[PDB]
DNA sequence: AATGTTTATTGGAGTGTTGTACAAAAAAGTTTCCAGTCAT
């Protein structure tokens, strides 16, 4: 909408509005990045997110984005790892042979660069880690 | 228009789990002060 309050004002508006009986909603999508700067003490932030689109009237579609895969069996605790599910699917680094195909859909019509050098580079960031950001640069 | 709430804010105001000694009661080790012998 557009009424901003505060963290206790706002947060208190938006429980009431998903349990409201006799008003249709959007399919929306909820995309949150970095976890682990929302735990808090008592660990009211990531359990209560999750409680959201589990109810009626609600269409909440949480991407959550973070880092390795061991973070809800680490530093969150039961509750957040209870109300979640095990639909953790982990995305792997690119190949060897993954690598060479996307610099190459970036050349397509560059004539600058020798078939000796694009796989030299493509190399000893495969070797590394795999981050596609490690590539390029 | 003449007030008074909010609105974070903030430096206190404690807070509890830390970590580095701490002071023994033992654990060692350290020869022990005669013992024996032997003679005369």
């Amino acid at each position: 909408t557009g009424q901003k309050a505060t963290a206790n004002h706002a947060a208190e508006l938006l429980a009431k509005q998903f349990c409201t009986r006799g008003s249709p909603q959007e399919t929306t999508v909820l995309l949150v990045d970095e976890l682990d700067l929302l735990w808090t003490h008592k660990q009211d932030i990531m359990y209560n997110l999750f409680d959201w689109p589990t109810h009626k009237e609600a269409r909440l579609v949480v991407l959550a984005i973070a880092n390795t895969m061991d973070l809800p069996e680490r530093i969150m605790m039961n509750r957040v790892s209870s109300r979640l599910g095990l639909t953790r699917m982990c995305f792997q680094p690119y190949t060897y042979s993954q690598l060479q195909q996307i610099l190459r859909s970036r050349l397509k019509h560059l004539k600058a660069f020798e078939d000796d050098a694009i796989q030299l580079v493509a190399r000893k960031v495969a070797a590394l880690s795999g981050d596609a950001r490690r590539c390029l640069d």
